[PDB]
């Protein structure tokens, strides 16, 4: 159904949904591993399915419809702690690239496509504890996609590899995020 922020568990799948107040998002969760988000004008949100917690070794699908306008993206995403870590496998983005402006560390070829690695750093920002400063680990896929399977452990294996290494981890979706733009999308998790 559609839902306030927040997290849990819908029909055998974990969900996160979080935005930042701006309005103009709607979240739903769906039938099996399915969930949709549709925005208007929002401010920065990200919401999906999968697990809580992830591992280093899933392979994820995910099939679906996404139709961003503006600033958005589609990826593997989730947190460790010990370290404290954000991280992402974009599959899909809209208008701007997430790595635009961070000092590229290396490449992954994984499921089809290269992916290129980078960290960044968030300041003094949310996160699942708190206001917290912490690293970002980002591998950007080459060619774009809504649906397809992604191994994470090429892109784990890849990051350690580089010095990027996760801590214990936290939760592991499938999410749709979106910054100050509209959109539409629906996606299936597995
Ligand atoms: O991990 C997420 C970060 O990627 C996100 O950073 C914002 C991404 O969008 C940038 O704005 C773009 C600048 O280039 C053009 O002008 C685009 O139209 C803008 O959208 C912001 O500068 C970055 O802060 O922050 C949220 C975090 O979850
Ligand atoms: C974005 O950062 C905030 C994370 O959600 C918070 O997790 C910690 C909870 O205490 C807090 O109530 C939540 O808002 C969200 O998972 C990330 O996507
Ligand atoms: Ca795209």
């Amino acid at each position: 159904q559609t839902i306030q922020p927040g997290t849990g568990y819908n029909n055998g799948y974990f969900y996160s949904y979080w935005n930042d107040g701006h309005g103009g998002v709607t979240y739903t969760n769906g039938p099996g591993g399915q969930f949709s988000v549709n925005w208007s004008n929002s401010g920065n949100f990200v919401g999906g399915k999968g697990w809580q917690p992830g591992t280093k070794n899933k392979v994820i699908n995910f099939s679906g419809s996404y139709n961003p306008n503006g600033n958005s993206y589609l990826s593997v995403y989730g947190w460790s702690r010990n370290p404290l870590i954000e991280y992402y496998i974009v599959e899909n983005f809209g208008t701007y690239n997430p790595s635009t402006g961070a000092t590229k560390l290396g490449e992954v070829t994984s499921d089809g496509s290269v992916y290129d690695i980078y960290r960044t750093q968030r300041v003094n920002q949310p996160s699942i504890i708190g206001t917290a400063t912490f690293y970002q680990y980002w591998s950007v896929r080459r060619n774009h996609r809504s649906s397809g399977s992604v191994n994470t452990a090429n892109h784990f294996n890849a990051w350690a590899q580089q010095g990027l290494t996760l801590g214990t981890m936290d939760y592991q979706i499938v999410a749709v995020e979106g910054y100050f733009s509209s959109g539409s999308a629906s996606i299936t998790v597995s």
